[PDB]
């Protein structure tokens, strides 16, 4: 019994009137403090990003004008006694009009406006982090009061103080002496006093801002120490560098047995590094039912420490970093947005890694065999779980087997088997047994021996199950010899 | 090496001027359409919650005035030819000022102003979904134009038309006829044509809004036939409904082997149903097994289909729903605002489900043993990966073993071995073997059984690894016979 009330009754009768959308500013601020970020700590990531942007703008001006660069630095000070955290930078600072407009207008982004004015023809075009114009207001998560001192690098500019508790009102007054650049003093809330602890702030800086491009000093001590090697030309990164960075991003004590440094500007911008550990995972690690973990960055800022969306699940044995400007960030900057173009990135990363391994098998075959023994279970899992047959056959190119036509211990591919089939032979034949002795004593294989047919010999755990799910390769049916 | 440029040099010489924050209004609307939600279909969830809130206000107004309710309904129509989706509700509607204000001011929430006026003293205090005042703007994700017809239920109210292309201006004009209620007409973009298809919209509705409290119709068809039984008092929900709801929320064709209907207030208000499937996990390594969780709801709106945060990973085999009316939501309403509030909830649920399974072992021990065989791997994993010893020992209360002091096949807990420990004894002794025959003829057992001591026989995959990570139970150390 279909029931509907919807029909076109409505006839606009009258004169119209036009209005502008308004906003409730005090509430928008509270949305930022309460309902936006998953963690209170990211206010440090937001303020450091602003400090980086302010220095990047100053560097752009001075290099364009032929002036010498001064100290370009970001400083953090925790005072536990006073219950404060303080960030100060030596960048462009702000005039009084800039404090009013850029701090006082929600979603107003001076750095986005700077970007648009370049025609993105300069070097800072890809180094500038801010877009949304809300990031500063993250401080009202942890702050009772926020106290800003700023002095613009422009001629004749004095210092100003900017003061707000987040009420929808701020105060501005002239101030001295203020160093060129910006100093933000955060008076922490009752439950937020942990951000006046040096140890705590240190961890927050290291987690989010570790790769920032200007020297960062916490309570007098330099920090970064870590170059973002995914941004560099691959030919410029030593093995020592890849080893130390792998130990960092993977929290591991071993070495990478494989390193793929993948940079592409099309279709998407990708700065990525992927590592395969030396150590072989245990069956417990494998069955622990995890997803992919790869740290995700944009413009050197951490997005997520382990992003599960960027690599397929069968490639969770891989450790590394992926950086992109292209893919747009969620307003909270803790995740990505458009799901189809994420999946475009994942398909590209999947194809690029399968090509990497196919190439490692041709480059060094005995090394690849050891990698297949240690990681081949993941490829078997990936073939079993995949849905599109094209994925199954791509992953299946990595598999290796013995052969009745090769000596004991010699590994072959499905491709190499296909190359060796006779003129009209339509099928890839296989036998799954614990070892080559038991395979060759199979009564079902002895029948094959009367003919000229090659038989694949599969000794690995879940080989047969994998071949039943893969079911064909290169349009040739995979047929157990035991049927 | 001590270098810092921060010292307090600053003094205020000058006069203070006071200012109000402003906002860039068209960009704020752009942020909502682009940078907020992970999927664009969510505009349908947002419009249905607004329809539901309008109906809940009309219901509250009328009941407190002693009035009979008129028909309370939510309708959607897709038109593929015209490229539109339309939602209409018979609820409270909007005067002209309410149109200018509630649709025209970003973050202005009439529903939240309502809830505020009710101060948690009314039925509607727990049923009103809207807080933020942005959710209606989610339609500019998918729309070229949004034309709105509303007529307030205030007697002798005129109808009006609110029209916007989302560009930062909108238009208002009088209209007749407008049924008391609100009708929203969305003119979809080229890429969004999509939601002009009934099949697609039908999928979105059942995903998010399937439990909305008022009758919902899509092209005349009745959408929500399924009651939200986690809200019902537990003893009112019979086995037929659990079986059917289990199949819905788990996407499963079997029956639950166990069912726990759980309500409490601490740390939050929980209304939850937990199921263990009759089938047994296909072990194996992973396939879809990132997945297969409890769904998270708030005020009968889906937050997350697989709620990752609210149960420990080792409890991921559980299916069901957890609904909380007070749970802090992310602005996107796809996530939770992290707190001790979620982590306390996760521990309250872990404690509650461990208590559940202990109790099931005491009611039917034969049924519990089969659950232990099928689902034991999950508790071994949670014991290995747990950080805190007491969580390890809590989960370990669920483990069973055979024993040298019991007939072959009979199980035992660690507690029951502990309670047979003699006066002058010390540790819990265990032997892992493939079966009881090997455990009894083990060389290390013969050198043992001469003594008076009891030894567990552990035949399950990863029993050894599990006991090595536990290391201790009830402050008695776990010692292999090697
Ligand atoms: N340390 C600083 N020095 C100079 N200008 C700053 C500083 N911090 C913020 N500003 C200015 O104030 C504006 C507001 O900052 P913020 O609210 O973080 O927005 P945003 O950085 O532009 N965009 P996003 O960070 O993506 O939200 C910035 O665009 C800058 O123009
Ligand atoms: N169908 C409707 N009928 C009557 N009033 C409505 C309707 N839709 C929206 N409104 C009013 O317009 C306001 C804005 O809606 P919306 O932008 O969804 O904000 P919200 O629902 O208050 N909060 P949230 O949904 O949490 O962003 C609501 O609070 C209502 O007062
Ligand atoms: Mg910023
Ligand atoms: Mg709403």
């Amino acid at each position: 019994p279909l029931h509907s009330i919807i029909s076109s009754t409505e006839s606009v009768q009258g004169s119209t009137s036009k209005h502008e959308f308004q906003a409730e500013t005090k509430k928008l601020l509270d949305i930022v403090a309460r309902s936006l970020y998953s963690e209170k700590e990211v206010f440090i990531r937001e303020l450091i990003s602003n400090a980086s942007d302010a220095l990047e703008k100053l560097r752009h001006k001075l290099v364009s004008d032929g002036q010498a660069l001064p100290e370009m630095e970001i400083h953090l000070q925790t005072n536990a006694e006073k219950g404060t955290i303080t960030i100060q930078d030596t960048g462009i600072g702000m005039t009084q009009e800039e404090l009013v407009s850029n701090l006082g207008t929600i979603a107003r982004s001076g750095s986005k406006a700077f970007l648009d004015a370049l025609q993105n023809q300069a070097e800072a075009s890809s180094k500038i982090i801010g877009q949304f114009g809300v990031g500063f207001y993250s401080a009202f998560m942890v702050a009772d009061r926020v106290e800003v001192y700023s002095r613009s690098a422009a001629p004749g500019s004095l210092g100003y103080q900017w003061l707000s508790d987040g009420s929808g009102v701020f105060e501005i007054a002239e101030a001295s002496g203020v160093r060129t650049g910006t100093k933000i003093i955060i008076h922490l809330k009752s439950d937020c006093k942990e951000f006046s602890s040096e140890a705590r702030v240190r961890d927050v800086v290291t987690k989010y801002s570790n790769f920032v491009s200007f020297p960062l000093y916490l309570n007098g001590r330099r920090m970064n120490t870590l170059q973002a090697i995914w941004m560099m030309d691959p030919k410029d990164v030593r093995e020592w560098q890849h080893e130390e960075f792998y130990r960092y991003v993977a929290q591991a004590h071993d070495k990478p047995r494989y390193t793929l440094h993948y940079k592409t500007d099309a279709p998407l911008n990708i700065r990525s590094i992927f590592y395969v550990p030396d150590m072989k995972p245990s069956m417990f690690d494998v069955s622990r039912e995890l997803g992919s973990s790869v740290a995700l960055y944009s413009r050197k800022v951490l997005i997520q420490t382990k992003a599960t969306d960027i690599l397929p699940k069968w490639l969770r044995f891989i450790r590394g970093v992926v950086d992109s400007e292209d893919i747009p960030l969620n307003l909270s900057r803790e995740l990505l947005q458009e799901s189809a173009l994420i999946r475009k990135l994942r398909d590209v990363l999947q194809q690029r890694l399968i090509k990497f391994f196919i190439d490692q098998s041709k480059k060094d075959a005995e090394k690849y065999a050891k990698f297949f023994e240690d990681y081949g279970l993941f490829m078997r899992e990936g073939i079993v779980t995949a849905t599109e047959q094209e994925v199954k056959e791509d992953i299946a190119k990595l598999l290796r087997y013995e052969s009745s036509a090769l000596p004991s211990g010699q590994l072959t591919s499905l491709s190499e088997y296909a190359s060796r089939m006779r003129a009209g032979t339509r099928n890839i034949y296989y036998l799954c047994a614990p070892n080559r002795h038991l395979a060759e004593h199979s009564p079902y294989y002895e029948a094959m021996k009367k003919k000229d047919t090659e038989v694949l010999f599969c000794f690995e755990q879940f080989d047969e199950l994998t071949l039943l799910h893969l079911r064909e390769f290169d349009k040739k049916k995979l047929i157990s010899v035991e049927t």
